[PDB]
């Protein structure tokens, strides 16, 4: 759902973003 997206896209390019 759209929590769910928020909570992995958020995850990811956060992750992604730190490295």
């Amino acid at each position: 759902a759209i929590v769910a997206l928020v909570v992995a896209i958020i995850i990811a390019i956060v992750v992604w973003s730190i490295v």
